[PDB]
């Protein structure tokens, strides 16, 4: 019970227009014999091209939408489109690109994807919306066999050259002609009434179609997300280290007790309300503050209306506007004017954050955390958090060679005196550090306006 059986069945209603006559009772194994492959009673760690949910969901860094369309079937040319938003255009004889033979259809292919995946993924998973034509010209561009290694590394093999007859990953494919062993899944066999369209734009308005390929690439991937990490939420699956993942989630934790500590120590709040996961520790453990804790998941599908987060069911609704609410990844539509937030930006370009769902993004580091749209307008009663470091610790070396510092944003005792002591300024540019990892990789950090880090200056006297 791990791998997708060649003996199940593949319902073929969605085939039958561009293969009139297909077999209602059809398997994989079938399928995959009338695609033009034969899979030879073979034990080699590729049992089937097709994969269960759980499957595609544990590789969701490797899915790439694919759609094809007729154009004007060996008669006619085929229009390729992918969730990259690249348009090919084969013949047998938002990018756009001019009829060309299979022969150089097929490397501009390999190339593509390994730009693509090479820091993503050790395999492709084709994500489909299946009507023939995608599953019929796979046979121009894969070729499949056992399990292999890179002829240049360990890394398993993703591509093969018909020049050279050696396999490569995605880091070594340069001028290699074939996809080598794919993955696909076609998200039809999921219990879907009506068509593409119709499906995905129940859940998403920031993908329109254009009826050219790649926005049915796009969409069917769009809506393989939506199903996967917005409706459906398994917080279970971990995924593999591909990044700085363990630097920014330290980084992560450093912000996090530097900010609150100094909100705390700046304007003496006597409560705070602590909103969101429900496994959270005091950030700041020996502050002098009633630490107050509320319970909420990540919301994966629209952010939560802080009206329905306090005072739904508001007997006797805590003082939520007494002290100070810390939203650590924990996203409202509109945070009130006593808040410290830490909200992921969606819209940034990294290896750990994906395209999502209706303008929303799925940001893979140890979990998969499909997050909503970034909105300027949640932000209204609060400022951007402006960079500091503070430290109340002595000034003392105990041992990373030295320029002297000369920061305004260096909150110490040694600051105050007039020089910065070399303990304080390994730890302020270790913070910078970890403070424009954090930053980089989209975070975002907003405060109450009465915020000023002046008020540090005197917790030293
Ligand atoms: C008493 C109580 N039950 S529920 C709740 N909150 C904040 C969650 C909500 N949805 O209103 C409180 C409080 N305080
Ligand atoms: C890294 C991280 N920790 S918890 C979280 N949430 C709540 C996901 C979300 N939907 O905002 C993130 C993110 N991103
Ligand atoms: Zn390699
Ligand atoms: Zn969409
Ligand atoms: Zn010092």
């Amino acid at each position: 019970p791990t791998h997708l059986s060649v003996d199940t069945k593949f319902k073929t209603e969605g085939l039958c227009v561009d293969i009139p006559g297909i077999p209602k009772d059809m398997t994989y194994r079938r399928l995959i014999s009338m695609m033009g492959f034969k899979m030879n009673y073979q034990v080699n760690g590729y049992p089937n091209m097709f994969i269960t949910r759980e499957e595609a969901i544990r590789h969701v860094r490797a899915w790439i939408g694919f759609d094809v369309e007729g154009c004007h079937g060996t008669n006619l040319p085929l229009q390729l489109g992918f969730s990259t938003g690249v348009n090919l255009v084969a013949v047998p004889t938002p990018l756009m690109y001019k009829g060309l033979p299979w022969n150089v259809v097929r490397i501009k292919i390999v190339q593509m994807l390994s730009d693509t995946l090479k820091n993503l993924s050790d395999r492709v998973v084709f994500v489909l919306w299946a009507h023939g034509f995608e599953l019929t010209s796979m046979k121009y561009f894969v070729k499949i066999g056992p399990e292999r290694t890179c002829c240049l590394c360990d890394r398993r093999a993703t591509c093969f050259s018909t020049a050279s007859d050696t396999y490569a990953c995605w880091h070594h494919s340069i001028g290699f002609d074939y996809v080598y062993n794919p993955f696909m899944i076609d998200v039809q066999q999921w219990g879907f009434t009506g068509n593409l369209q119709s499906n995905h734009d129940l859940y998403c308005q920031v993908h329109g179609n254009a009826h050219v390929a790649s926005c049915d690439a796009i969409m069917t991937r769009c809506l393989a997300v939506h199903e996967c990490f917005v409706k459906r939420v398994d917080w279970t699956i971990e995924y593999p280290i591909i990044g700085d993942e363990l630097k920014i989630n330290a980084a992560c934790r450093k912000v996090q007790h530097m900010v609150v500590k100094a909100a705390l120590l700046a304007d003496k709040f006597p409560v705070l309300h602590d909103i969101g996961n429900p496994k959270a520790i005091k950030c700041v453990p020996q502050a002098d503050v009633e630490w107050k804790f509320y319970d909420a998941q990540p919301c994966s599908d629209k952010a939560y209306k802080i009206e329905e987060l306090f005072y739904s069911y508001a007997t006797h609704s805590d003082k939520f506007t007494d002290g100070v609410c810390l939203f650590w990844n924990c996203n409202v539509d509109r945070y009130p004017a006593n808040s410290i937030v830490c909200r992921f930006d969606t819209r940034v370009l990294s290896n750990l954050n994906l395209p999502g769902c209706d303008g929303g993004s799925l940001y893979v580091n140890k979990h998969a955390f499909h997050t909503p749209a970034f909105d300027k307008s949640a932000f209204v009663n609060l400022k951007q958090l402006p960079f500091f470091y503070y430290s109340d610790s002595p000034c003392e070396s105990h041992g990373i060679d030295y320029v002297p510092l000369k920061s305004a944003t260096c909150i110490t005792r040694c600051n105050l005196g007039g020089a910065v002591c070399r303990h304080h300024a390994n730890e302020y540019r270790l913070y910078l550090d970890a403070y424009n990892m954090m930053i980089s990789a989209g975070f975002s950090l907003w405060v109450y306006k009465q915020f000023d880090t002046y008020n540090l200056w005197n917790t030293f006297t």
